[PDB]
């Protein structure tokens, strides 16, 4: 069995290493293209997850949860920045690391304040483990409607979403 913080910690690990391998890609390649719009589906699927199971779970931590979900429309808000210049733009890969930068920003706010479950939290190894089952179940059907939404309905419709 996994537990909520070893879903969560290991699909940061992956969302860390595609920005790591983004910012790696040349500047407009079709390597880095493609591998922008796996961040924006693993992106996605985590905001989903937090909002949809693991933050209802830690809901007794009124204002970690407010600050989490004020930190994902900094995300959010931020992408639709980045999403105004094209890659073959002078100035985007500045934009990309500011991106990366407000990315970075939720990633250790979470990894500070949220996981473990905060002390006004009451919850046991079992409800943990319980949880984690369901988060990792909810992300493979989040990632599935994440890709059907980009391959049918394109990268805008992925965006709108968040």
């Amino acid at each position: 069995m996994v537990n909520a913080y070893e879903v969560l910690k290991e699909h940061h690990v992956v969302i860390k290493g595609l920005g790591r391998k983004i910012s790696e890609a040349p500047v407009n390649s079709e390597e880095r293209h493609a591998l922008f719009d796996e961040l924006l589906i693993e992106l996605d699927i985590h905001f989903r997850i937090e909002d949809d199971l693991y933050y209802p779970a830690l809901s007794a931590a009124t204002k970690l949860i407010a600050v989490a979900h004020a930190e994902h429309r900094q995300v959010i808000d931020q992408l639709s920045v980045l999403l105004r210049t094209p890659q073959s733009e002078p100035g985007y890969e500045d934009e990309w690391n500011s991106f990366k930068t407000v990315l970075e920003a939720h990633a250790d706010e979470e990894e500070r304040d949220m996981i473990p479950a905060p002390p006004e939290v009451k919850i046991t190894d079992a409800e943990l483990e319980e949880l984690g089952e369901k988060m990792a179940a909810r992300m493979e059907q989040y990632r599935g409607s994440a890709l059907y939404k980009l391959r049918t309905k394109g990268r805008a419709a992925l965006v709108r979403s968040l």
